[PDB]
């Protein structure tokens, strides 16, 4: 008889994250969760390519959970009747039973609750995984998100000395498999049972089609692109369930990252780019210092550029041109450095 | 003359290791060890597709070698008469001569001797690498194992705390590259020789057929699942020497794990997924909490689930409700919860 | 009104490295660098496929720029009339406009001034970054480098131990994606925008074709082998702006290595391979301990020996026995010894 005082979590859309507290003087608490499966059509990509989609929550990610160290996470994981097959939930936060997978298969039509208790801190992938060739199919049908297990006293830079966000964000990456006609058109199918047999001959080959940031090509950029202010310390929390990821942000840096995305390891400093193996989440923090459209990829560039994962950062103030500045705008060539020019051919 | 006492080795085939001491009092010891070279043909998947194998005493990984700092060891290389090709041997925890490749190249019905000086610690790969384009194919065919160069007072967590393992499993991956005929069967040969034309055109565009634990999609579940008992700290060492990996247990954690296998580095604590860079050796700590069956996988899940890259352990003991418990078992879903769950979809 | 001392630079050609200083007295400076765009046709494997090329100063990579934590960095980035499309520089040093990238824009016939300050240490890639798609075509077509700003007191252990070079290698690591005709031959064209259509189709299925140093295969071996002695500490940058890579000295270690790339973090100690994540620049110090050749490598040995990606370095000195030596040169296996080893079949 676990008496522990429960708290309701109401959970929101990625890549948006539910209230939450960073440091906290609250005890342990029964953190209650709810997600709902989702089978849902879905538009990936800008030319309006169909998917079948497999979802905890109707997104791709599934939204991110927020508990602290030493609290325990009970989820009311759905299944709705008009879904077709069953699924169930492995979080790579918790220990035992496949990471709850084994106590949480459920066909359409049941639910099933499953408690875990929050012992290690960091940001976790959660997924779907059935058995055998169903746990991959699963995951890069978009069957996975993150959960973050903050510590008690709020995240700390390894040196003693606390850091704190002003906003979150949660990036879900995802690797999609979608197969093609002889023409080279992407294929449609009416269900997801019907894409399956195609689909998983694409798998085979290791390369997906599309590479995206919640959910499709152009998410996060445009009228959805993420907003942020100069002097705001930002943490971007971003997760791969089945493939490597090399996040960078375009004209920042990261300050505090936490590749492996485990916060009793000291985060790294300055980076560039950073690594999500797959089958993880990092977290990364940074303050911003100049306005202005920041990009956010991976830095395979052809994956963002041409499959579909980058993301915007619109970010408000002034200018530091001390820290940058153009110091003369194009302009001709002087005739008078051809020959110095010539030693650079 | 090198005047230290000699201390003969009897290897095992993998998973498991040769007898061994963590902490030692003894001295440096001139630490003998013999490989023999196996051309021979395997079964490598579950529908049991074929392939020209090459390898070290037999086995896809060769075994696993174990000393301490400052040791040396002398290796006796041997390539059978029955074999038909030159062969040799680079330990990447060597110094000099192409980490011994330059001094072992033997042809069939020879043998030679290497000695190198153990003045590295971790876990590290050692491969075939006769010369140019026979240096992957050797690898890939099979010809790659490990080595471990334990500190003399055993490892530590970085903080100043001894670590100790009860039991230690070596887990070899290996990308393999199989030819298809036009409709798509995997082709056989009856040589390596004869397989090498095909092979290195597969190999060419980077996507391995299969990836696989100890030699074939299989080798660790059913009878040969590896054994566990809840409350031992078990060393799960993994090595890939030409292609990354991402290692998760599932239902686990690594407790401790140096990514990049060496232990004059600190371990990083409580990873989900680490990685294994290709071409390198690591190595994860993890203390059994809960029993049951875990799935070991490389977490690209594709490979785990679809070409062979999965090992399970049998863990016995007591199931632990405070850590993960079925608050409910499935049941249906209320119909007073309709309106509430209608925003998740 | 930035009222610093100016400091020219003269950069020099891949490999090596312009003169510059590890710790310095010297305060902060306005470092002038030039870099000159060029579209050019090259050569890129030993059997002399050519490619259009598009580079800064006529090299893949870029050459390498040296600066100190606290300099202001003034590039003049030139574009010459002969050149057929617009280039601009992204520096993941910078802080602000996408790299510089959102401020150096320049068509055909122009050249453009960017300063940027150099308050991050480490390594770090530069590269070209139009927009869109002409992102990664523009870096896989050769337009990358990097930077590297040293901390004022020069390099140290992350322990309170100054580390110095005795000398310096850039390596620049360069995925190229040439297309085929029918038959598998590389297909020749006569500008960069001919071969684009052809190249992004190539790109988008994420496989390089070629894997080179330098800007070709072979091009860092034979003549144009790395020199170094016994008992120099040579410090190795490698670069990879698109794609990982996993470099490893073969008969070495990185006794010293920034993964990351990132001055602010200790380096680790003693591994046999690192993993340049892609979009990124890393750096490993080694102090050579024996002579002869040593081969540098993605390990990825496929890449490696068959699709380009292999240096030598040709060290001077004299043998040391202790470290390793052959025992006994190839010789017969002993009939005595037959069962013994049928025991490792
Ligand atoms: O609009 C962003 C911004 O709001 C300020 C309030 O004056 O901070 C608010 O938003 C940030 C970013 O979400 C949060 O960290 C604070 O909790 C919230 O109060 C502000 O500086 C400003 O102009
Ligand atoms: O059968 C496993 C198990 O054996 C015990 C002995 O009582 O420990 C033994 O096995 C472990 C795992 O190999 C080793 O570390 C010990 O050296 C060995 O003595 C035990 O707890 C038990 O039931
Ligand atoms: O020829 C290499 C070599 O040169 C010595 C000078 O006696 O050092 C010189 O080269 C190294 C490697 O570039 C530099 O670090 C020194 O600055 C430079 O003086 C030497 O030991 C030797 O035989
Ligand atoms: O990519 C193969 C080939 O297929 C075509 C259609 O025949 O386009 C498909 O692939 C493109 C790249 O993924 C997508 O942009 C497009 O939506 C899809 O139909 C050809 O245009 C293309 O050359
Ligand atoms: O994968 C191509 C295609 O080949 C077939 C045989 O024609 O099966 C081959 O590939 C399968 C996936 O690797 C293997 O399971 C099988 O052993 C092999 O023969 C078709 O069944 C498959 O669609
Ligand atoms: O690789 C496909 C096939 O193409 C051929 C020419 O028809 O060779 C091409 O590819 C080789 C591997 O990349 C290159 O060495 C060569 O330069 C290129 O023409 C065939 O020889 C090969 O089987
Ligand atoms: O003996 C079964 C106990 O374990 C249950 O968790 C799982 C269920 O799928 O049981 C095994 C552990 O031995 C599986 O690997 C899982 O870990 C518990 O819910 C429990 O009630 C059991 O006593
Ligand atoms: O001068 C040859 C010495 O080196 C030998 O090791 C290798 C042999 O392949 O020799 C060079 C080093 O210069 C190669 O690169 C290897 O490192 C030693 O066995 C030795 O006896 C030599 O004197
Ligand atoms: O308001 C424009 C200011 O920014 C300029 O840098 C960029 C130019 O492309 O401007 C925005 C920042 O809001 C872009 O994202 C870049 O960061 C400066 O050069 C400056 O003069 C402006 O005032
Ligand atoms: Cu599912
Ligand atoms: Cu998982
Ligand atoms: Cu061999
Ligand atoms: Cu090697
Ligand atoms: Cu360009
Ligand atoms: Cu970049």
């Amino acid at each position: 008889d676990l008496k522990l005082p429960r708290q309701r979590v109401d959970l929101v859309a990625p890549p948006f994250v539910h209230v939450h507290e960073q440091a906290t003087k609250q005890g342990p608490k029964i953190m209650e969760f709810k997600l709902v499966v989702q089978e849902k059509k879905m538009v990936i990509d800008e030319k309006g390519t169909t998917f079948q989609a497999m979802t905890f929550n109707g997104s791709m990610p599934g939204p991110l959970m927020v508990v602290h160290e030493g609290d325990y996470v009970e989820v009311t994981l759905v299944n709705p009747a008009t879904n077709t097959m069953p699924h169930n939930i492995d979080f790579h936060s918790a220990t035992g039973a496949l990471g709850g997978g084994a106590l949480t298969l459920i066909n359409p039509g049941e639910q099933v609750v499953l408690r875990w208790k929050a012992t290690r801190t960091g940001v976790f992938v959660y997924h779907c995984a059935p058995g055998g060739p169903m746990i991959p199919w699963h995951v890069v049908s978009g069957m996975n998100g993150a959960v973050m297990v903050l510590p008690r006293d709020g995240l700390n830079d390894g040196h003693g000395h606390s850091l704190r966000y002003d906003r979150i964000y949660y990036i879900g990456e995802q690797d999609l498999y979608v197969p093609r006609d002889e023409k080279g058109n992407f294929k449609s199918y009416d269900s997801p049972g019907e894409a399956y047999s195609d689909t998983e001959e694409v798998m085979r080959k290791l390369t997906p089609t599309h590479v995206v940031f919640n959910g499709k090509a152009g998410a996060l950029t445009g009228k959805n692109a993420l907003n942020a202010n100069v002097g705001e310390n930002v943490l971007i929390v971003h997760s791969q369930a089945n493939r490597d990821s090399r996040p960078h942000l375009i004209g920042g840096h990261g300050d505090y990252v936490w590749e492996t995305g485990k916060f009793s390891n000291a985060p790294e400093t300055g980076l560039e780019t950073w690594f999500i193996r797959g089958g993880s989440a990092g977290a990364a923090l940074y303050k911003f210092l100049q306005p202005g459209i920041y990009a956010y990829v991976t830095h395979n560039l052809i994956e963002a550029a041409n499959l579909g994962a980058t993301a915007h950062f619109k970010v408000e103030g002034k200018w530091n041109d001390d820290l940058m500045t153009q110091v003369k705008a194009p302009a001709d060539i002087p005739t008078g450095s051809t020959n110095e020019n010539l030693y650079f051919q």
